[PDB]
């Protein structure tokens, strides 16, 4: 039996689903620790730009489960994607550790850019700008990719890198009630907010695992995109990220919210 994450819900993917929404032909890459091979994900290539780690699978977990959320199958096992049709990408960025250096991630950034993904989840960041992430989350943004990237985990009211640059759009993390979760970095910049607590995911070993974290919003909003993209491919990153922000369920204070929570549904209607 495939169990649909409380946040899956949350965000209204399956009334997408049912407009027979599901991010078939949109290119979205994973930009992480990489991503393990598990039944419930279909993974259609990627890269690895980390020293010493030329593989795509993933040593960590991180990565996996972010792209469970963005993309675990339709089927009868598992977990299910808010676009569970979409061609993922596994771009490997971030060491076993969880871990990676700006070039890496810059250099994932250029691969994404070059190879026509329509969207970027990053779910990652820090505390301290980088001009190297900047031209290239710039970069990939003029070759057309939506880069999507997670506020953080501080609890403070800035936001992280690359996050708080213009052109990655900000995520930030609600729990069950759609309150702030307390770790989620908020602040100018942030754009909007998804489920980020007790978030069940594929897992490295054909397993499930729950997590929590700006890592887990994140891809509700890549897999989002995804579903705006299929609806509407001719549209842009910028249309995209406009369409969904003005679609968003809006929570009130935009200082900690962004433009709300993500809703799939409205995105899609
Ligand atoms: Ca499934
Ligand atoms: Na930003």
């Amino acid at each position: 039996a495939q169990s649909v994450p409380w946040g899956i819900s949350r965000v209204q993917a399956p009334a997408a689903h049912n407009r027979g929404l599901t991010g078939s032909g949109v290119k979205v890459a994973v930009l992480d620790t990489g991503i393990s091979t598990h039944p419930d994900l279909n993974i259609r290539g990627g890269a690895s730009f980390v020293p010493g780690e030329p593989s795509t699978q993933d040593g960590n977990g991180h990565g996996t489960h972010v792209a469970g959320t963005i993309a675990a199958l339709n089927n009868s096992i598992g977990v299910l994607g808010v676009a569970p049709s979409a061609e993922l990408y596994a771009v490997k960025v971030l060491g076993a550790s969880g871990s990676g250096s700006v070039s890496s991630i810059a250099q994932g950034l250029e691969w994404a850019g070059n190879n026509g993904m329509h969207v970027a989840n990053l779910s990652l960041g820090s505390p301290s700008p980088s001009a190297t992430l900047e031209q290239a989350v710039n970069s990939a943004t003029s070759r057309g990719v939506l880069v999507v990237a997670a506020s953080g985990n501080s609890g403070a009211g800035s936001i992280s890198y690359p996050a708080r640059y213009a052109n990655a759009m900000a995520v930030g993390a609600t729990d069950q009630n759609n309150n702030r979760a307390s770790f989620s970095q908020y602040g100018a910049g942030l754009d909007i907010v998804a489920p980020g607590v007790n978030v069940q995911s594929t897992y490295p070993g054909s397993t499930y695992a729950s997590l929590n974290g700006t890592s887990m919003a994140t891809p509700h909003v890549a897999g989002a995109a995804a579903l705006v993209k299929q609806k509407n491919p001719s549209w842009s990153n910028v249309q995209i990220r406009n369409h969904l922000k003005n679609t968003a369920t809006s929570l009130g204070s935009t200082n900690l919210y962004g433009s709300g929570l993500v809703n799939a549904e409205a995105a899609t209607r």
